[PDB]
């Protein structure tokens, strides 16, 4: 009698957290409370409850009891979360990225206008063994999900392994793909994969314009979709707000419930200068009153559709507004202590907004991801980042956004003095 495999346990500097592998709710602990679990999980309920035995009898698991998070040398594991507790203590750190991402591919089969990864250099792209390494760690360092990226990660000539390591390592899983040359096997390993979820990049139903902005039609994308919900898989489909207007955003919202769509996200469009070539149209205030929209239309209809906007600082749009010492590190930019990003030659960013910024990245291929995660001088550096802008220092988010996007920040002239014009508040 253990812990749940649907249940992610993680020590952390302020002692625990737990959080539902699949409903994604999560709850701060205690110190007590950690170390209990802790023990609850290299050893059994009954070896736990031997220890805090004055705790127990002093109302200190009260709490820590009454959760649902259980399935079927301490005095070393006991000191050892001790001297972990204390080390992310003294770094000030979340004990490792919730989120990775990975490029196995930075090849891709199309050039989408709005895209800042095409044409990328895929030289030495490494075989699923590698990644299965790298992967290996991520589950054994407490990683919530792995996110397949590129590149077109179908691709990648060795996707069926990966997502078969993916799927032997039980780890909570998505690939995002544009669908158009999917080989059968690999739409078979996501069928009858229990962990993996794809997601489907579709802007638009309107062959036209969907032709316009990534030169093709909206055909197989839309094949596959229709095909998953056949099989009974849960599928995804991702948009960028680029051109669309709100009637061809609802009419992509119906073919979502139409087909019992899992999730339907709106990311915000992200310029890059030199990369990306259509012009932003919509800013985040933009994408709040699209939200307010589809929202209002999905119960306006009584759908059981799972909706959402994405992007960086979402929040600037919403002037409506003392966080957790957890929440502190969770909201905002997720490059500081929730993600990590791994390109195809193993290169470690924090984001992957640090493809332009030429200082040293660390390998994955050669170094362990816990020791980067701790050691790394990127990460240091946005991490440590403090902005002295007036507007941002009386700000109620400073905490969580330091005067917007780092990566933009370094690149002017006084950086810790810059607000990025993302915020106009
Ligand atoms: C890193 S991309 C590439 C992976 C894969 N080739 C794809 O198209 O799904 C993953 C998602 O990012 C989205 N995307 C691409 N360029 C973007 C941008 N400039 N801003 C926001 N989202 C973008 C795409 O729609 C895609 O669904
Ligand atoms: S958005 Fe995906 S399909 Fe389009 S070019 Fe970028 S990487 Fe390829
Ligand atoms: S840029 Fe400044 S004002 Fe705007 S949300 Fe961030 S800290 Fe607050
Ligand atoms: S570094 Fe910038 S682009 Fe990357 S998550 Fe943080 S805010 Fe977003």
């Amino acid at each position: 009698r253990t812990i749940s495999e649907d249940i992610l346990f993680r020590l952390e500097k302020f002692g625990g957290i737990l959080i539902n592998k699949t409903n994604f709710e999560r709850i701060e602990l205690d110190e007590t409370e950690a170390f209990f679990l802790y023990l609850v999980q290299n050893h059994g309920i009954e070896i736990a409850t031997s220890f805090f035995k004055k705790e127990i009898e002093m109302g200190k698991l009260e709490r820590a009891l009454s959760l649902n998070i259980y399935s079927d040398n301490p005095y070393e594991t006991l000191q050892n979360a001790r001297k972990h507790v204390a080390k992310l203590k003294k770094h000030n750190i979340l004990s490792f990225p919730l989120e990775l991402v990975i490029y196995p591919s930075m090849y891709c089969d199309l050039k989408c206008g709005f895209c800042f990864l095409a044409n990328r250099e895929d030289r030495n792209a490494k075989p699923a063994k590698d990644w299965e390494r790298i992967l290996r760690q991520a589950k054994d360092n407490g990683v919530l999900s792995v996110s397949i990226l590129g590149g077109e990660p179908t691709r990648y000539f060795d996707i069926d392994n990966l997502l078969i390591a993916c799927e032997e390592l039980k780890i909570k899983t998505t690939i995002t793909t544009n669908a158009q040359l999917i080989k059968k096997s690999t739409v078979e390993i996501l069928a009858k994969s229990k962990y993996i979820t794809p997601v489907l990049s579709l802007q638009t139903l309107d062959s036209k314009l969907n032709f316009e902005l990534m030169g093709v039609r909206p055909d197989r994308q839309i094949k596959l979709a229709k095909y998953f919900n056949e099989v009974g898989k849960k599928c995804r489909i991702n948009a960028v707000y680029t051109k669309q207007s709100y009637e061809q955003i609802i009419e992509l919202v119906d073919f979502c419930i139409e087909n019992k769509i899992d999730r339907f996200s709106v990311a915000n469009y992200s310029e890059v200068t030199g990369y990306t070539k259509i012009k932003k149209k919509y800013d985040l205030a933009d994408l709040r009153r699209l939200n307010e929209y589809v929202t209002d239309y999905i119960t306006q209809r009584e759908a059981n559709l799972n909706f959402a906007t994405e992007g960086c600082h979402l929040f600037t749009a919403y002037p409506e507004l003392e966080f957790s010492e957890f929440d502190e590190m969770y909201y905002g930019c997720r490059a500081k202590y929730t993600k990590m990003e791994i390109m195809s030659n193993g290169d470690i960013l924090p984001c992957i907004a640090f493809l332009g910024v030429n200082q040293t990245k660390q390998n994955a291929f050669e170094k362990d991801l816990l020791d980067v995660w701790y050691d790394d001088p990127l990460y240091g550096g946005i991490r440590s980042f403090r902005t002295k802008n007036s507007k941002c220092l009386s700000c109620g988010l400073l905490k969580i956004c330091e005067g917007g996007c780092y990566v933009n920040l370094i690149k002017e002239k006084s950086p810790e003095y810059f607000r990025d014009s993302v915020c106009q508040l």
